[PDB]
């Protein structure tokens, strides 16, 4: 379930980062611009770059953390608070994050691996409606 | 996005020259006519005719340069200029070109891969500007 899948992220942090943030980027490619620096760049072309490494480790260090504090998949409002309230996340609104997720949730589905993909589809929801509880727009 | 369908072309490039080239060719039956020994055939009696699949092979090996030596989807002037000069191309107009690349859009949004479409409708679009700056009518 969804505790065991903080379990395997975690377990090759690196490359599920690196996946689903690629997922993320190919799926929904307007979203690019907001990284300036990895425009114009081919995934295997970001993964030699130790920004984008660093980048999608800590994004997705930080984000299961905040899943694994959830409860039933439901995030923390001190988490949400830390999402809106980063400088690096000023110029975002809830779309930017549900666009994440849903390319997100794709990548689950079409992996081999197994993952309790509704429950990310429902974090990713509460996160959604937390993140906006939280007064991002 | 765009550099990483570079990749994703140049990883299966005879197969997604032959298929695009076909879409091309099919959308619009009437371009046969710049061609020699094409109309009257299936898409399968084509990709076993050996000029053919030569053909697509060199004409995306070189899209696929050009697509690489641009900057945001903008081609080099000088890639242009051999595009218009090509002995090959004496014939065409501007017009030949926007067609390839309507029906190569049309192919990618179509297509189980996550291509960044509007990129390469911006490229297609860019190139012709670029033909025209050229000297193509
Ligand atoms: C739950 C989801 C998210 C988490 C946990 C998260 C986390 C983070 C973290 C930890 C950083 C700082 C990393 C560092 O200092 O190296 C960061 C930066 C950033 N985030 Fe997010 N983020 C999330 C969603 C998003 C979304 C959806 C977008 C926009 C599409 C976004 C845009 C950015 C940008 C532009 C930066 C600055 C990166 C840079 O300047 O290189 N984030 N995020
Ligand atoms: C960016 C787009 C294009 C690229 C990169 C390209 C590239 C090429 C290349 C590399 C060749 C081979 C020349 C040689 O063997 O030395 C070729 C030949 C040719 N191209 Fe293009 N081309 C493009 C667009 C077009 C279009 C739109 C048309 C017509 C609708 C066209 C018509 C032809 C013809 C008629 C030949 C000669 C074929 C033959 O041997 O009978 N090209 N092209
Ligand atoms: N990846
Ligand atoms: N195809």
């Amino acid at each position: 379930g969804f505790k065991q899948d903080i379990a395997t992220i975690r377990g090759d942090l690196r490359t599920y980062a690196q996946d689903i943030f690629l997922a993320f980027l190919n799926k929904y490619p307007d979203e690019r611009r907001y990284f300036k620096n990895y425009v114009g760049k081919s995934d295997q072309e970001l993964k030699s770059m130790a920004k984008f490494g660093d980048h999608t480790e800590k994004v997705f260090n930080l984000m299961m953390e905040v899943a694994d504090r959830a409860t039933d998949s439901v995030p923390l409002a001190s988490d949400a608070n830390t999402l809106v309230q980063m400088k690096q996340h000023s110029s975002l609104t809830t779309g930017n994050f549900e666009k994440l997720f849903v390319a997100l949730v794709e990548y689950m589905r079409a992996s081999g691996q197994s993952f309790d993909s509704q429950s990310w589809d429902r974090f990713g929801k509460n996160l959604v409606s937390a993140l906006s509880s939280a007064g991002m727009k």
